[PDB]
């Protein structure tokens, strides 16, 4: 594999066509979805020339832990769709390649087995109809050693996923939430939340610059700035076209985190160029599992691992903290 | 039937191509029909997030009477064309969804039976050669319980549509203008409207600033920002790029709506984040009554309903009030 | 006939493949060409509504001739390679409509005999490495009746058109320069011509703004703002981009023309909004000519003088000067 | 041939395909490769008119020497890899166009060879791991004859071709780097490269305005402003999309060339009115030399300057000076 765009074309052979719209689709006409890449595919770096590269890191410390690049796995729920070990050989892969992983409110095998594999997890929390439930499922994720509780905000419901409707998509029977419906969360979930627990709460589905304020005022130690992979609201902005006013809005009160179609090192580049600390990578995760198992994401993660390294030391960068400091420039495609 | 798009297959199976090409079309190279689509396709909605949900209500209140969707049926003429029931199927279905219906001046089935169907309609008038004749279907309308004048401004004469040209498009002998020849329509005409009932009068097919100004200062109680869906001037501006500005000019001094290429409930959210009052909905309505009658036009507003409900509440919007208030981004397609 | 692209078409149909090519072709890449569609196609009108059209008219006054519409067929060389009536048939065409009829230096029927024709025509003029023939011209022009010299400013010599040299496109033997290689034009031939007699003088081929306020001090009565329909310089900006700077920094003291790309009524239309006096047609006379000589040419013109009149009325424009105060917007295609 | 393009066409005939890959290729999704087309098509020149064209010259004196236009032949490695003779044919034929030829590091023929053709060449610089032998190459290069040192700066090591990887592309047996494994150069580098030498040190591949001005602190000569032909960061700006800016910054106190994506006379007159003083041409040569070997090359060089010629006087510029003080608008393709 040379490029993440090998892993797509192997998902999309070995999965049921159902399980890969389940994965590829988004909601209504999937505007969002295509935003996300043309929005990334806009954005040109402007690199430097004639620095040190002795010793390029791609290390981060994010959440009171090293990461080995400025990434993580994005919360995708029911892994098992994809690869018999489901969630076990992802976060198995992102513990070898020093890159967090998050369980899933709705994983499919229990967050406390996810988490035995070790590797620092976070936990992504889905606030549900009983209250009593989710500050219950906080409190497992932080007995089990989760390191932050990415709690989802863009989610008072599920959006409308035409290819599913179109489907009939259900999941198989031998695919459950083992963990165990939503309710609209609010402000008040969130203090509920931060009361609860003094790991880091990280709102995911902020776009708005002023929600981004807010999480800041509301105590979350980061966001991430996000339209759900262009699979909740349809004609939702993308995160990288509001990055850049919401990291100079918050002007480091949190971590601002993006996700929405990061497919090489290059868009991560691009993404820290416009101020993120760190990105979430989602499908291309999902295809390395279907592909090749544990084996398949730790490609992946090497892949990203090495193109990571070129583009921020063909950028001038030895460190990330450089590579927020490149310029960037909208081209036209 | 999960989008609109769904319906418009549905009718091109069964009407016949000229009939199909008489709704379809537009004027000229039809550059103002697909720059509809373009420029909706071109807004994103800032949501937001971790609002309160539990009453999200989908209802206005519109020249004194509430409705359920912020929606109205737009004058299409001739519905008869599409199905035997024609005029009266649309007018039951919108009565029964709680959405104006608009009898236009050259219905099918004349205006005092449409409006016997109930749901408090609204008429749209077209200024005729004879004046009396114009101010006779005024009062007609309103002897007959319609709510509203939509005058339509926009037809000194009927636009050059090649498409019926090029198909020798003509009526079929069985459908007729039921209530019974264009004069050009001034701001005269406007008055003697005004001055013969005290429905509000509605000013559909303005774009420019200057008109929609002139309008609240000639006592208009509301304005369609419409370029026709294309079919009278063709490089008319599409009113969705009018509308913002045209917002700004009128502050708050009548209804503000607009039409043309609104295809779901994510288009309606853009159309009210951008400030509309409410839109318009022409050719998916018709789809929907060529596909299936009255029951098409139910499905096909039950489909709306709950595409707006749903980006409302994605977009973190209890009610039409909060969705006007949200921001916009232009992106590029 | 119902748009000019059925001309076209027609055109294509009957003419050997090589001398459609020298009518249709540009320079270079053929950038140019291309741009001066895609420059119209971007251009929305917002129209007025609700005014007067009790009495549209689209004559304008220019030059000291009333003319039936805000346009004039544009020089085009050697029209016997396209009919063999050549440059008669449009000529007495344009004089029938009320068009100005552009007599080309490289007629392929001399002057005084298109000048006989009638019709009040006017001259278009290239300088000559002989100076005194140059001057010579004129004076024939003029003791012919024709009414203006349109000096062709942009064609120092030929631009490379690639499709006549992949062609081998030489004039049959039967097509020759009736009037009788280039030199370049400067401000002093300018001048020359100025002097030499009191037509006025229009430059044909200014884009730069310094150059379209230089042509006012020199003495001109108009400007042409064109890149030679893409066949001079390729990558040369369309004159549509051009025009509304230039018509604010002549503020009045000569006509503005522009051409490229002009297919419809509308294309006239955005044309006068942005600020042109008038405009020239090329390849479509051409294609008219073509397809049906001096009854194609006829056919063309009314159908333009149809959609400008119906274009102006749906804007709102009972005059030429009315539609040059209309305003309008850039959109995406 | 008429266009560069023919050349492609041809070059893609004889070559082998993964000869082709490795000349045509960039590294990632070729984004930057591509965007070098893309920024140039977008911008139009404002062409004057009426200026004395007597005595057209396209000549500019750079680094000390007369070239016949404003062009030099790019630095590309390893060119018996496309023919026989290599380097050398190239060399020739640029030296009898009166155009700069760039001897590089990685030439197939020793730089001495190339050298002694005449032509007064320039040699391009890697910074080798081990320092010096990069003094030496400078050293021999200047002995030689050459009369600038090119220093590639954006190479701290090799980009990832894509194409390359999944070809498995390796030297063939009979191409060597015969001057004879990157180290990273910094600014300490360039400043013991011009402490070495006399000659003119320029730094090719600048794309912040921050390193150009940087680079004429340190005494460079001066700069290309490059992406390295899309070939080192993918999405990395094109340079012609940074020359206005870095032109200015620099306000004459160094020479600033741009390279990527020229393909005509008229791209040579855009990159000057842009304000460069130079462009490089690297892929067309390589086409021509595959096609047909040195007089492949003369043929190219003799139609670019007949394009740069033509392009110069439709523009109304007499000398490459006044084409520096065209404007430009960009537009859309
Ligand atoms: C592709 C995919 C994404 C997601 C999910 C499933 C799939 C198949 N999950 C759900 O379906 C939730 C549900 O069923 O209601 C899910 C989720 N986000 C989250 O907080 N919890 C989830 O449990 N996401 C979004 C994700 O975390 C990234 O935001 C996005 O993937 C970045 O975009 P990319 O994919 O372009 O890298
Ligand atoms: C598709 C269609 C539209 C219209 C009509 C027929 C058809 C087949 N009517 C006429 O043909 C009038 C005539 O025959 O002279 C008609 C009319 N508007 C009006 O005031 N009175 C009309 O009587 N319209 C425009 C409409 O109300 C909306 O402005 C547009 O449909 C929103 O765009 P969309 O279709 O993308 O939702
Ligand atoms: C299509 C065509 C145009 C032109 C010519 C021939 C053809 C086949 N003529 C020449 O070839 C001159 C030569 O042989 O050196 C010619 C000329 N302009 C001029 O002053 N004198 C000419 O004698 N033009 C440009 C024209 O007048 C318009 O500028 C353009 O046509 C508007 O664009 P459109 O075509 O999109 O309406
Ligand atoms: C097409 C091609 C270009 C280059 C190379 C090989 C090929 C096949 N060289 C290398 O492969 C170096 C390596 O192997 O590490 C090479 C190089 N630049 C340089 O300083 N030294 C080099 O030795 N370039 C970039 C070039 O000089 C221009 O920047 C670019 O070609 C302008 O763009 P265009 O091609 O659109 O005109």
């Amino acid at each position: 594999y040379v490029s993440l765009a090998d892993l797509e074309r192997a998902a999309r052979d070995v999965l049921p066509g159902e399980i890969f719209d389940f994965l590829a689709g988004g909601s209504g006409t999937e505007a969002s979805l295509v935003a996300n890449r043309t929005a990334l595919e806009r954005v040109f770096v402007i690199p430097r020339m004639l620095r040190d590269l002795t010793d390029v890191t791609t290390e981060i410390d994010i959440f009171g832990r090293r990461a080995a690049l400025p990434m993580a796995v994005a919360p995708v729920a029911y892994q098992r769709l994809f690869h018999p070990e489901g969630e076990l050989a992802v976060a198995r892969a992102a513990r070898d390649a020093g890159v967090p992983y998050t369980i899933c409110t709705l994983s499919s095998v229990s967050l406390e087995e996810i988490a035995a594999v070790g590797g620092r997890p976070w936990f992504q929390l889905f606030w549900l109809r009983d209250e009593k439930r989710s500050l219950d499922l906080v409190r497992r994720a932080e007995d089990a050693g989760c390191e932050a509780i990415v709690f989802t905000v863009d989610v008072p419901w599920m959006g409308r996923r035409l290819r599913d409707m179109r489907n009939g998509f259900a999941l198989p029977e031998w695919v459950t939430a083992a963990n165990f419906e939503f309710a609209p969360a609010t402000w008040e979930s969130v203090e509920a939340v931060r009361a609860h627990t003094d790991l880091p709460v990280v709102l995911k589905g902020i776009l708005a610059v002023e929600d981004a304020r807010r999480a800041v005022d509301a105590g979350a130690g980061g966001i991430v700035v996000s339209n759900h992979g262009g699979r909740q609201l349809d004609g939702a902005v993308p995160g990288i076209e509001m990055l850049g006013e919401i990291v100079a809005a918050v002007s480091g009160g949190c971590e601002v985190l993006v996700d929405g179609g990061i497919r090489s090192g290059g868009d991560v580049l691009k993404a820290t160029a416009l101020g993120a600390s760190a990105v979430l990578v989602g499908r291309p995760v999902m295809w390395a599992l279907a592909a090749a198992g544990q084996d398949g994401v730790r490609q992946l993660l090497e892949l990203l691992a090495e193109e990571v390294r070129d583009a921020m030391g063909l950028a001038g960068c030895e460190s990330v903290g450089a590579a927020r400091r490149l310029n960037t420039k909208l081209g036209v495609v």
